[PDB]
């Protein structure tokens, strides 16, 4: 049967990388004989524009008739005088992964073979290369917690946030890091903040007693703070770190400056029945946007990473993954992946489609 | 009239790097013609084997009589058995800040001409150097802020931890912040997450209250995320660094990683009548503990600050801070700031100690 993913491209680049990833879909489609169909709806600061809110019913409606959700980007200066609780990137993620339960999110990086020069790092530390797999609980904590607001006037004017999570949030994202460690390089790192949160105490706790089901693998606990630091000395040596929301949120962008390469990066959130929303790690980028310069590799990811997890289709989600290695040792690069000295072999943002989809239909 | 210092050496290296503080500060009585007395108590791990509990009635009381705590550091593997929350270094600040009404910490973090290679930033990014000074809210927010705790039973079992500010708080750390831009670069970048915080937007929004009394400094906000994938980039363009209790303790982490020397930094905690507790950014480093290999840098700048803020000597304060410059610039280094094929030019945390003490005494 026909699969339905509802396409959200937003602002900036989206609709250009987006349509990258749509092309090197159709190869996919006719390689592995799938039946996909998509539908277009606006999302963010187009939706504004166009419906007066970033995410309007219709958009809402239409994810509740998918299987998944392949999300470009939202946001940009032409928004922001909103206040930053109306503007368009907040506005459309917070009730999409709310109302859909989308507790998980995966964010691999890692270093690839010959772009370790981009990298931040000092080059005897990007020598060694890494691969990190952030998974952050995307549903709880101080996120969603009640109460939050604000009470008093004046000077003592006061504002509240509370962090909340229970066992069972808790144990189930806990889980998924596990797994995913016995697949990798079976360790777990879990941060948090244990000497002040009771919520940290509590984290520690049940990620223990998880622990007991997967006896090969090997589970540390590090404080977020010291996390911070440990991963610029040493980023090598952690696999799979376990984070809450907004611990998560922090450093898997840390993670992602890390790689120095944005571009080849995807996100996947998903829900317990395998529903989930798959996006590109970096933002809409709307300087560059409308002249073909835009990297769609982590657009393309994003949809290799929805083929496997949403769709179940691990055989087309691995040539994507293939046919994107291919592109990468074959001097298919964007100008942002080049010394600028290097910057006239920059391949533009459809040649880079080109050459993938290219790459799936040839049997990569 | 005699100043009384509180001297709370603690666990591990503190002691002896505690030892040429002391060293150092005999020179600048003795110049400047001081009357200072010091008393020792026990603290962190120290103060539970000798007394039960890491912050002992005596030494609370002793810190009462003071004009300042002159802090070591606390911790080590033998009390981490303990529960995080009954651990040494918990155990013992916080209570300390909560007492103390510490609502001010300054981190000041610069990478030092000629060591720009022990930064694990990338040789071309750390060539350009940095200066950044973190002001971080040390007594609201999450750390402090009521309930917390837990409740339930089960899967069910949940806990809880309040993220609270008001006007009152925000505003008089903001202050600080800007006075202190005002003597720098005339730039103070404030770091929320006011895209899902109550606090945050709360916080924003005092931030930019406070700054139509400078309306010589420029200032700008950035989201906890972003703040630490610039700080990789471009750490040369910050100037002071505005931040909530938990966002504070993150990022300063970060940024003290970035110089590749935390040997050298210290840091201050102060409350609105100028007493305060100084103490280097690093840890207790219990491994190297008792062999005279740890450098004292950070101690002996730790003292300098408690001149310059709780005793107002800021002559003082300054003829410390040269004769540091002045072993930095004429190789006296200890260990861990050297490539190790130079480890044998290494000074000893004794030669350190003579060395600047000896340059206080001629006059630097
Ligand atoms: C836009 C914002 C609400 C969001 C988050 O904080 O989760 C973003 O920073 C992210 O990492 O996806
Ligand atoms: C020991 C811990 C409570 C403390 C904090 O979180 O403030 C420490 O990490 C710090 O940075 O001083
Ligand atoms: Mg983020
Ligand atoms: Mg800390």
């Amino acid at each position: 049967s026909s699969y339905q993913i509802a396409v959200l491209a937003g602002d900036g680049i989206g609709p250009e990388v987006m349509a990258e990833a749509r092309k090197v879909l159709k190869a996919v489609e006719a390689r592995f004989g799938l039946n996909i169909e998509y539908t277009e709806y606006d999302v963010g600061g187009i939706a504004i524009d166009n419906h007066g809110c970033p995410l309007p019913e219709a958009t809402l409606k239409g994810c509740e008739a998918a299987d998944a959700i392949l999300f470009g980007s939202v946001g940009g200066p032409k928004w922001e005088k909103l206040p930053p609780n109306e503007q368009p990137e907040r506005g459309a993620l917070l009730p999409l992964r709310g109302h859909f339960e989308l507790f998980c999110n995966l964010r691999p990086a890692k270093l690839h073979d010959g772009l370790e020069h981009m990298s931040p790092l000092r080059s005897d530390i990007s020598a060694r290369g890494f691969d990190v797999l952030c998974v952050r609980e995307l549903t709880g904590g101080i996120y969603f917690g009640k109460p939050k607001g604000r009470q008093g006037e004046g000077e003592s004017e006061e504002a509240f946030d509370t962090m909340r999570y229970s066992r069972r949030e808790i144990s189930r994202i806990a889980r998924i890091a596990f797994e995913a460690a016995r697949g990798r390089r079976k360790k777990v790192t879990s941060v948090d903040k244990a000497n002040v949160l009771a919520c940290s105490v509590l984290w520690r706790q049940v990620v223990e007693e998880v622990a007991v089901d997967f006896p090969d693998v090997e589970l540390e606990h590090i404080y977020i703070d010291n996390a911070t630091m440990q991963l610029l000395r040493r980023p090598d040596e952690f696999d799979v770190m376990l984070c809450s929301n907004l611990f998560g949120d922090i450093l898997s962008d840390e993670i992602a400056m890390l790689t120095g390469s944005m571009g080849l990066l995807a996100s996947a959130s998903m829900n317990s029945t395998g529903f989930g929303l798959f996006e590109p790690a970096g933002g809409s980028a709307p300087d560059i946007a409308g002249k073909g310069i835009a990297n769609p590799i982590a657009q393309i990811l994003s949809a290799a990473l929805m083929l496997r997890h949403s769709l179940k289709q691990e055989e087309a989600a691995s040539a994507i993954e293939r046919a994107v290695t291919k592109a990468l040792n074959s001097g298919y690069l964007t100008g942002e992946l080049l010394s600028s000295d290097q910057r006239h072999k920059a391949k533009t943002t459809v040649q880079m489609g080109d050459f993938i989809a290219d790459a799936v239909k040839a049997g990569v």
